[PDB]
């Protein structure tokens, strides 16, 4: 299968809905290769839990946790890890305020080669239990033969792009991973890397990251042919007093690039209330009343979470996806799975009269382009050459009574799936 795009397993749905899905235990299985060492980039970690996901035989192999924790939270993470002698930590520098290290990626070095996994799940039990999450699995990259002269690069330039991404951390522990990557052949890679890294990027450096990086790839490797843009995420930042400030101006502009209706999918209160988790799903859908009340204009773009196609309408989304379907939603010009939610922090925001792109966070995704497969478009796989879109199309608009899930206000008029109310505080 050319895509290697997978959803995580969801407990409590019919087996047919998990047949082609993966659990972290599957990803780390001996069947995937003989593990020597690994790196786990993420945001939240439950170390005891993480360790048990590795098979017993591999549990003592070295593990690098790359995170953005600071101060006490950092101390706590070090405390979680102390008992496991084989675990080292790398604190990603977060020199711009309010940034987070949000990238979810696994680097898995085996006796037989190297695997890169870019996905959407935090390393905690609940993210892999009853949520809809996405996974892209690289091929097993072989090591470059000890006497050849090859770049090991793919036509999408994934190898150099991933190295640049690691290089931006400027961390000694990652230099070791960069060196490992240099040693392998990633030429079979058919996706484009889209990363965000904290900084202020000017000149041509603007095209390296965030939504400009996406813009640049859509201009170079896609071509033009009322194809809407679909954006689907689990968090929402403060986007401005009105939409011309960022959403429609730079964000949509980048997304509509090729060689226009914008539909945003974000769970309503009702979607969360009736989920497999009930209201506690809302603990992973941050959207503060503080921010929401300043931008009620945004909510007219919102569409309900519906995933009958993958049996996951009740499995709340923590996956994030962006794509460009045709007017009848039967095909798509491209598809992106990433850790980036709907925020300036994640995607970047122009500064100094559009000469400088400011990004606060680390984010990472893979872009699927028909040109990389020799195609002009992908047909949408109706029931999860055809791309497996994990939610239903066309997107369904919020009803008049719907509200976007807002996590720091109470919902006490209707009980959820487990008969509970939600009272933050």
């Amino acid at each position: 299968n050319p895509f290697q795009f997978y959803l995580t397993r969801v407990s409590g749905v019919k087996p047919k809905y998990n047949s082609g899905a993966l659990h972290i235990k599957d990803i780390l299985s001996p069947l995937f290769g003989t593990l020597v060492s690994s790196a786990q980039f993420n945001y939240c970690f439950d170390v005891d839990w993480l360790v048990k996901q590795y098979p017993p035989e591999f549990r003592k192999k070295p593990i690098l946790l790359v995170h953005g924790d600071k101060r006490e939270a950092k101390a706590h993470l070090h405390a979680q890890a102390k008992p496991y002698e084989n675990i080292s930590l790398c604190q990603a520098k977060l020199d711009i305020a309010f940034g987070t290290h949000h990238t979810k990626m696994m680097l898995l070095l085996y006796e037989e080669g190297l695997r890169v996994v870019i996905h959407t799940s935090n390393l905690i039990h609940a993210d892999w239990h009853q949520k809809t999450q996405g996974i892209w699995l690289s091929p097993l990259y072989p090591r470059i033969a000890d006497g050849t002269h090859k770049s090991g690069e793919s036509p999408t330039h994934f190898k150099a792009n991933l190295i640049s991404y690691l290089t931006a951390y400027n961390a000694p522990s990652l230099k070791e991973w960069i060196d490992v990557i240099h040693k392998h052949d990633l030429s079979e890679t058919n996706v484009y890397l889209i990363g965000s890294t904290p900084g202020r990027f000017q000149g041509s450096q603007k095209d390296n990251w965030g939504h400009f990086r996406l813009k640049k790839l859509l201009k170079d490797h896609a071509s033009s042919m009322s194809w809407p843009v679909v954006g689907q995420f689990s968090s929402v930042g403060s986007l401005g007093a009105d939409e011309s400030k960022w959403l429609c101006s730079e964000f949509k502009e980048s997304m509509l690039t090729l060689g226009v209706p914008l539909y945003l999918i974000y769970p309503s209160v009702e979607n969360v209330r009736t989920s497999l988790e009930g209201y506690p799903a809302g603990g992973s859908l941050p959207y503060s009343i503080q921010t929401a009340e300043k931008q009620n204009w945004l909510h007219s773009y919102f569409h309900k979470w519906s995933a009958e196609t993958s049996g996951r309408s009740n499995a709340m989304p923590h996956i994030k996806t962006y794509m460009r379907p045709s007017p009848d939603f039967s095909k798509i010009a491209w598809f992106l799975v990433t850790s980036a939610n709907l925020s300036k922090a994640a995607w970047g925001a122009l500064e100094k009269n559009g000469t400088q792109l400011m990004i606060r966070s680390y984010e990472l995704g893979v872009l699927f382009l028909p040109s990389a497969l020799g195609l002009d478009s992908f047909k949408v796989k109706q029931k999860f050459a055809t791309f497996p879109v994990p939610y239903d199309l066309p997107p369904e608009l919020y009803g008049s009574k719907d509200r976007p899930w807002i996590w720091n206000i109470p919902y006490v008029k209707a009980p959820d799936t487990h008969g509970n109310m939600w009272v933050p505080s």
